[PDB]
Order: structure tokens, then C-alpha cells, then sequence
């Protein structure tokens, strides 16, 4: 049953999905098509060891560092994409500029792991825009403290992926994440909360329409925000270890600024 209020929520859902498609070149639908073999043309090259890795660059420093810095570079790009998406969220750019920065500072990593789940199955992760696939085992076999960095992301991904969200659901969910009025140091919480409220209403309707047979999906999805926050905490601690153990390893300033005084 459609009414004018439901109609505005659908309109918002459509706008967010449209903006999501425009902002994120590699969607879940593409990632799944690559992962599941809808394919002769979308076949990833698979990196599972040093040789395959060495063969990969065809399609300077220690291996773990190269992978970690490759992972950091994609994060920077993901931040850029998520920032572009944030601006499309109605009301977002009208917020106090300090709050805009705060929302992004705290939101982007949670979004990164949400969307990274789209690129994952239990066996590994799509890399280089889906051209490559790096196995979970190969990542886990990396010298300490690098063998540990991706494992919590995979753990989250397999459980998050069981919700079977599609991109149209995800567009609203990551907008909800960004407009969190509970971020530290926010100047004006009310206008953020009002937008989140609307986004939440939109997400709820979207899940009810897109997944009618999936009971309490909305609640189950919101509960995942806990898993995301914990992933972020561990990551930052692991980064502190890296800083001290790999003094010769540069961290991208954008990421360094984001990490500066997190929770
Ligand atoms: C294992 O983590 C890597 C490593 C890499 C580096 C793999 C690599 C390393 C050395 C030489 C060739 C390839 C990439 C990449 O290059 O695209 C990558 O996308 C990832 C995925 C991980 C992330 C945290 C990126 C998050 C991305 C999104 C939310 C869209």
C-alpha cells in the first residue's frame, strides 16, 4: 500500500540508490557476478601465494608491506567515494561544516568494512576493481602483524553477507551510518538525528519491500553496527602496532587524520 509519506520514503530510497551507483564504481551486484562466475569476461586472476602475487602485477619492498600499502591506497579511494556519496545524502551538506567532517571521520571506516563485505566471500576478497581475487589464507599467512589485519573483516563479511542485502538496501544503510548523531565532538546533534530518522524510516520500508520474507531484517541490520564499530577499534590498535614496529612504513595522511583521536 502506497501513501504520500511512504511515497517520499521510496523517492528517497531511489535517490540514494541512484547516487550510490554513481559514487561506487564496483557495486555488490558486480562483485557477486564476478565471485559467482556469471562469467568468461569477468574472471579474476587469483592471488593465493608469492608466485601468483608476482604474476598478478602483470594484469620494491617486502610482500606484506606492499599488500598493506595497496590496501591503504584503496581505502583512500574508498574514502573519496564515500565522501562523494555523503554529499548526495539530503541535508548532509547543509550541516555545520565541522559536523560534516566529524560524520565522515567516524563514518567512513564503518562504511568501508560494510562495503568491503560486498567484495568478500569466505575464501577471499576482490581486489583491483574486481580484476583480482586475493585469498583469505594467503592474507592470513602474512608475517605478523600483517597476517592478522584482514581476518576480522572476513569474519564480519561472512555474517553480514548472510543478510543478503543488495546495493539498493546498502545505499540506505550506509547513509544511516554516516548520519549518526552519536559521533564524538558533534556540535549540533538534532539536525543529524532528524536526517537519520528519515533515513531509518526509508531503510525500514526498503527492507520490508525488498525482503518481505526476511523477518526483523531491519533490527538484524542495525545490530551489525556493533560489529562494525568493533572492527574499527581493532584495526586502529593494529595500526598503532604497525606505526611502532614498521617505522619505515608511511601511512597516508588522509587515513592518519581520520585515525587521529578515534574513540
Ligand atoms: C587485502 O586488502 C586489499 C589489498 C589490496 C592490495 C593487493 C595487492 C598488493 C600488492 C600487489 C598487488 C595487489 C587491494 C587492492 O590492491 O585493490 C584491496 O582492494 C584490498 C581490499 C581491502 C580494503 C580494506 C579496501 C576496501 C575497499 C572497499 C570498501 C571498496
Amino acid at each position: 500500500q502506497l501513501n504520500p509519506e511512504s511515497a517520499d520514503l521510496r523517492a528517497l530510497a531511489k535517490h540514494l540508490y541512484d547516487s550510490y551507483i554513481k559514487s561506487f564504481p564496483l557495486t555488490k551486484a558486480k562483485a557477486r557476478a564476478i565471485l559467482t562466475g556469471k562469467t568468461t569476461d569477468k574472471s579474476p586472476f587469483v592471488i593465493y601465494d608469492m608466485n601468483s602475487l608476482m604474476m598478478g602485477e602483470d594484469k620494491s619492498k617486502e610482500v606484506a608491506i606492499r599488500i598493506f600499502q595497496g590496501c591503504q591506497f584503496r581505502s583512500v579511494e574508498a574514502v573519496q567515494e564515500i565522501t562523494e556519496y555523503a554529499k548526495s545524502i539530503p541535508g548532509f551538506v547543509n550541516l555545520d561544516l565541522n559536523d560534516q567532517v566529524t560524520l565522515l571521520k567516524y563514518g567512513v571506516h564503518e562504511i568501508i568494512y560494510t562495503m568491503l563485505a560486498s567484495l568478500m566471500n569466505k575464501d577471499g576478497v576482490l581486489i583491483s576493481e574486481g580484476q583480482g581475487f586475493m585469498t583469505r589464507e594467503f592474507l592470513k599467512s602474512l608475517r605478523k602483524p600483517f597476517g592478522d589485519f584482514m581476518e576480522p573483516k572476513f569474519e564480519f563479511a561472512v555474517k553480514f553477507n548472510a543478510l543478503e542485502l543488495d546495493d539498493s538496501d546498502l545505499a540506505i544503510f550506509i547513509a544511516v551510518i554516516i548520519l549518526s548523531g552519536d559521533r564524538p565532538g558533534l556540535l549540533n546533534v538534532k539536525p543529524i538525528e532528524d536526517i537519520q530518522d528519515n533515513l531509518l524510516q526509508a531503510l525500514e520500508l526498503q527492507l520490508k519491500l525488498n525482503h518481505p520474507e526476511s523477518s526483523q531484517l531491519f533490527a538484524k541490520l542495525l545490530q551489525k553496527m556493533t560489529d562494525l564499530r568493533q572492527i574499527v577499534t581493532e584495526h586502529v590498535q593494529l595500526l598503532q602496532v604497525i606505526k611502532k614496529t614498521e617505522t619505515d612504513m608511511s601511512l597516508h595522511p588522509l587515513l592518519q587524520e581520520i585515525y587521529k583521536d578515534l574513540y
